[PDB]
DNA sequence: GATAGCGCTATC
DNA sequence: TGATAGCGCTATC
C-alpha cells in the first residue's frame, strides 16, 4: 500500500460492509477517513479483522436494521462475487449469495451517505448481458446517486497482480460532483519476485509433482503480465505455474488445485504456491498486517479481498472531488 | 475445516 | 479460433 501524506478524507466517516480483512478500511484510513462501523459474518474474518482493528464486525448484514448503522459519509462495500464471477456458476441475483447488493441499496436508502464505494469482479460488468450492472446502476440512480463504474487492473496501479475488478463510485446527486475521475494507470515497476519471501521461509510450500510439465522457458526480463511456464495435472485452476518475473494471477477465495487460491510459481528452480504473507503483498497489504492463524482461511480472506493501493488511488480521488468546493 | 480435481466461462 | 485465466464448485476424509 502507498503512503498518503495529503489526507483527502480527514473528518469523513465511513462504513466497512463485507469488511473481510478491512482492505477498504486500510485504504480510506490511509486517506484520513474514519471507520465508524464494520460488518462481516465470517467467524474467521471477524477474527482477523479484530486481530487488526481491535473490533469485531457485526454479523449477517441481511438481518441488521439499516436504521442501526452509524451515520457515515462513505459506504464501502466489496460485496460477494461468487454469483457473478467468470469462475463460478453465474447464477447472479438468483444465487443466495447474490442479492447482497440490494442490502447495500437499502442501507443507502436509510443512511443516505455522501459517497457509495463498491467493488466486485470484472465479469459482473457484463454478467447476464450487462443487466446486472444495469440494475445496480439504475438502483443507484433511483436512490439519487451518480454512478461511476470502471474496471481497473491492479497491474496498472503499482501491484503485480492480474486482478481486474469493477469499481463503482456513487456520489449523492445533491453534492454536485463532476470532476471525479478514476486513477490514471502508470507503469508497473514491481513484479512477483520483488515481493517474494526468502526460500527458507517458503520451503514448506514447495510442491514437487512428477506430472510437472514445463511448457515455457523462464523469462529473463520482467513484464506487466502473467506468464505461464508449466503445469501439473490437467492444468486446471490452481494447477498452472507462472513466472515470478511476470505478474501474479488473481488470488481466489475458494479455489482448488494443488496451488489452491494462489497459483503455482517458479522460484529458484523449485515450483511452489505463494505464502499467505506473499498474498498480502500481492494484495498490497503492509507486512505490519496480521494474517489469520489458519493458512487456508488466510488464503480465502486474501482471495476475495481487494488490492489496497488501487483502493487508495480511488479513495484519494474521491476526496479530491469531495473537497473541491469553490465559491 | 482443509485439501485438491475439476470443468465450464469469457475474451480476443 | 485456440490458448489463457477466473474474490469458483464440491467431493472426500
Ligand atoms: N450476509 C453477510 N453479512 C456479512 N458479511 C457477508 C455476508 N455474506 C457474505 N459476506 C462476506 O462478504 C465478504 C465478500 S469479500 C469482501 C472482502 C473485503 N473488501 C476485503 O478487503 O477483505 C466476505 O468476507 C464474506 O464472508
Amino acid at each position: 500500500m502507498i503512503e498518503i501524506k495529503d489526507k483527502q478524507l480527514t473528518g469523513l466517516r465511513f462504513i466497512d460492509l463485507f469488511a473481510g480483512l478491512g482492505g477498504f478500511r486500510l485504504a480510506l484510513e490511509s486517506c484520513g477517513a474514519e471507520c465508524v462501523y464494520s460488518n462481516e459474518w465470517d467467524k474467521y474474518a471477524q477474527e482477523v479483522y479484530e486481530m487488526n482493528f481491535g473490533e469485531k464486525p457485526e454479523g449477517d448484514i441481511t438481518q441488521v436494521n439499516e436504521k442501526t448503522i452509524p451515520d457515515h459519509d462513505i459506504l464501502c462495500a466489496g460485496f460477494p462475487c461468487q454469483a457473478f464471477s467468470i469462475s463460478g456458476k453465474q447464477k447472479g441475483f438468483e444465487d443466495s449469495r447474490g442479492t447482497l447488493f440490494f442490502d447495500i441499496a437499502r442501507i443507502v436508502r436509510e443512511k443516505k451517505p455522501k459517497v457509495v464505494f463498491m467493488e466486485n469482479v470484472k465479469n459482473a460488468a457484463s454478467h447476464d448481458n450487462g443487466n446486472t450492472l444495469e440494475v445496480v446502476k439504475n438502483t443507484m440512480n433511483e436512490l439519487d446517486y451518480s454512478f461511476h463504474a470502471k474496471v481497473l487492473n491492479a497491474l496498472d496501479y503499482g501491484i503485480p497482480q492480474k486482478r481486474e475488478r469493477i469499481y463503482m463510485i456513487c456520489f449523492r446527486n445533491d453534492l454536485n460532483i463532476q470532476n471525479f475521475q478514476f486513477p490514471k494507470p502508470f507503469e508497473l515497476n514491481t513484479f512477483v519476485k520483488d515481493l517474494l519471501l526468502p526460500d527458507s521461509e517458503v520451503e514448506h510450500l514447495v510442491i514437487d509433482r512428477k506430472d510437472l510439465v514445463m511448457t515455457n522457458q523462464e523469462i529473463e526480463q520482467t513484464t506487466p503480465k502473467t506468464v505461464r511456464l508449466g503445469i501439473v495435472g490437467k492444468g486446471g485452476q490452481g494447477e498452472r505455474i507462472y513466472s515470478t518475473r511476470g505478474i501474479a494471477i488473481t488470488l481466489s477465495a475458494y479455489g482448488g488445485g494443488i496451488f489452491a487460491k494462489t497459483g503455482g510459481y517458479l522460484v529458484n528452480g523449485k515450483t511452489r504456491k505463494l505464502h499467505p504473507r506473499e498474498c498480502a503483498r500481492v494484495m498490497g497489504y503492509p507486512d505490519s498486517y496480521k494474517v489469520h492463524p489458519s493458512t487456508s482461511q488466510a488464503y480465502k480472506q486474501f482471495g476475495n479481498s481487494v488490492v489496497i493501493n488501487v483502493l487508495q488511488y480511488i479513495a484519494y480521488n474521491i476526496g479530491s472531488s469531495l473537497n473541491f468546493k469553490p465559491y
